[PDB]
């Protein structure tokens, strides 16, 4: 029934599908690594088991276990290590499609842009491109650091697992159709932060994973040393109940589950005050390996692949995270939180870079000011750093967007353009998740979908998105000296970038040491 009820053979294992009538195969659930259990956990993925039986890829496995969360049957998981791949139904092994590998987001905390729908963005492409997408380690268990993690495991686990899944599709996605040569991976939000990672590994020799990126809103938090973590290790080991065992990794190993998750949570930083607690806890560290140096440094000395980029922002990053501040102290004190090496000078510049501001709705008098400083701080400033870096070396394939899509909702929730908020538009309605039934995806900003997902398809097929941009569609130039498509339903069209906004950004320039970003 292979002609039937597809079935793809990769040696290790061999998958049944599902072929749906929109002419796309789906095989969903595939592992691409050993459970990270017992004694895998905190340890680099190893390679999945070869299994002679054959292996349903019919349903998604669940996602990886994240910070706060409960493990519930066949949804959220330690076991959580699974790829999943959409194809058209006509492709072979022959046909060397070009492969989109989106790597979704969720802070390092959690799996927050899982199982999204491909088979809108093939059918849209003419059915002659692949889709890929997969989980990776986060929280506690991607994330925990500590000289003892680094003796008998290894740092950064959650973007070992993503080396781990670029280097399946490289090995593997030719017996789905897709072109092992012609990799284009999509990180959006924390993922899109893990590409500038996947950029800049190691220091940034190309190993062949991908030939483009797109860098779908940079998320840049602070990037601590081992040591600085140390005290997280130590409070996560009393909290699971592991401060008398005389091997710490080892007693942490045998816990279970539910155990884990006490300490899986989040606490201030060393130099924070009890609230608001650090919006992001568990996260990637200077390892001396896959991460070698801070991302801002990095891209400045030109130490990443100079591959075609893809890279943007929406207008109001910060709205969703943001502390909602009644004053100045209120910002000053969210700042510290999370950047605690920040000196008291130095939160005081922030609050005249970015003075309290307009009222938003439903939000305290400062908010405005916190959420422009930290949008820019961890989102846009370092998407902007990206692009510019980028640019020295390949300046005619360099594109930066702005997102500015306007949603009525939005706009009364006082969130403005929020992070993220194009998603369905890259994907189409229905592929990111349930759409309200007055989402304006489906009324008045149904129009930017298909601009927006053409641009995205014909970068991710061609490293440039005007080869096959919307009909309709205007010409997207490169970055030059600060230019970028505005994305807005009816409105879209280049802007430059205002001279205060790069101001604004060579102001965070001249904080990456107090904030280790
Ligand atoms: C991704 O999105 C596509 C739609 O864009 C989803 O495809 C639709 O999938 C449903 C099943 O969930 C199909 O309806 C099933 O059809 C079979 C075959 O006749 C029948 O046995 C069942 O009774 C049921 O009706 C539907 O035909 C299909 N639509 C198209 C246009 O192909 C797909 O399920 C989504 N994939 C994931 C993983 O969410
Ligand atoms: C046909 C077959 O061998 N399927 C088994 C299934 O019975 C079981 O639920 C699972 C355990 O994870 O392993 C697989
Ligand atoms: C092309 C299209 O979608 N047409 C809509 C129309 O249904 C609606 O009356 C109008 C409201 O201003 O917005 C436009
Ligand atoms: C082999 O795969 C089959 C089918 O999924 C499963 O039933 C079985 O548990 C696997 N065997 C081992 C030892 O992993
Ligand atoms: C923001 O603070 C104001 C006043 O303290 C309050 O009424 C509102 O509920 C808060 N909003 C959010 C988003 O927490
Ligand atoms: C875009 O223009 C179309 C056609 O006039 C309309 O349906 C839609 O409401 C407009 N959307 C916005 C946000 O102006
Ligand atoms: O499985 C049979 C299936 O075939 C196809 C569809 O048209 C469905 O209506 C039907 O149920
Ligand atoms: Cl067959």
């Amino acid at each position: 029934s292979h002609n039937a009820q597809p079935v793809i053979n990769l040696g290790y294992a061999r998958y049944q599908g599902v072929r749906l009538e929109a002419g796309v195969d789906e095989f969903l659930g595939m592992r691409y690594a050993s459970p990270p259990i017992g004694d895998l956990r905190f340890r680099a993925p190893q390679d999945p088991p070869a299994n002679q039986t054959l292996q349903s890829a019919t349903e998604y496995g669940p996602i990886c276990i994240g910070l706060d969360e409960e493990e519930s049957p066949g949804d959220i998981s330690e076991d959580c290590l699974f790829i999943n791949v959409f194809k058209p139904s006509t492709a072979t092994s022959q046909s060397k499609l070009p492969v989109w590998l989106f790597i979704q987001g969720g802070g390092y905390a959690e799996n927050s842009n899982a199982n999204y729908n491909g088979t809108q963005v093939i059918q849209a492409s003419d059915d002659v491109i692949v889709f890929v997408t997969f989980n990776y380690r986060v929280g506690a268990l991607g994330f925990l650091a500590s000289e003892k993690v680094r003796q008998n495991g290894d740092l950064n686990a959650g973007l070992l697992d993503q080396r781990k899944a670029l280097r399946w599709v490289k090995q593997y996605i030719e017996q789905f159709g897709g072109d092992p040569d012609h990799i284009v991976i999509h990180g959006v939000s924390a993922g899109a932060g893990s590409v500038a990672y996947h950029l800049s590994a190691y220091g940034g020799k190309d190993e062949g994973l991908f030939i483009g990126a797109i860098v779908e809103s940079s998320f840049w938090p602070t990037q601590r040393t081992v040591s600085e973590m140390e005290f997280q290790f130590e409070r996560f080991v009393n909290d699971t109940g592991c401060s008398s065992a005389r091997d710490s990794l080892e007693c942490l190993r045998e816990q279970d589950i539910a155990t884990i998750q006490k300490g899986n949570t989040g606490s201030p930083f060393p130099g924070g005050s009890s609230s608001p607690l650090p919006d992001w806890y568990f996260l990637p560290v200077t390892d001396g390996s896959l991460v070698p140096d801070e991302l801002y440094n990095a891209f400045d000395a030109g130490n990443f692949i100079k591959v075609p980029v893809l890279v943007g922002d929406d207008t109001d990053e910060g709205s969703n995270f943001a502390y909602n501040a009644s004053s100045s102290a209120d910002v000053s004190r969210f700042f510290k939180n999370n950047y605690p090496n920040l000196t008291s000078q130095q939160l005081n510049e922030i609050n005249q870079v970015y003075p309290r501001g307009k009222l938003l709705p439903r939000h305290a008098a400062y908010f405005g000011a916190s959420s422009a400083a930290y949008g820019d701080a961890t989102f846009t400033c370092p998407g902007n750093h990206v692009a510019s870096s980028a640019a020295r070396y390949l300046p005619n394939s360099v594109w930066n967007y702005r997102v500015n899509i306007i949603d009525e909702s939005n706009i009364a929730g006082g969130i403005g353009v929020p992070h993220t908020f194009e998603l369905p538009a890259i994907f189409g309605a229905g592929s990111t998740g349930t759409l309200s039934s007055d989402s304006s995806y489906l009324t008045y900003n149904a129009a930017i979908i298909p601009v927006t997902m053409h641009y995205f398809i014909s970068f991710v097929q061609t490293l440039n998105p005007n080869t096959y941009r919307y009909a309709t569609a205007p010409e997207w130039n490169t970055w030059g000296n600060g230019q970028r498509l505005r994305l807005q339903t009816n409105d879209t069209a280049m802007e430059a970038v205002p001279e205060s906004s790069l101001q604004d950004c060579a102001f965070w320039k001249s904080l990456t040491v107090p904030m280790e970003v």
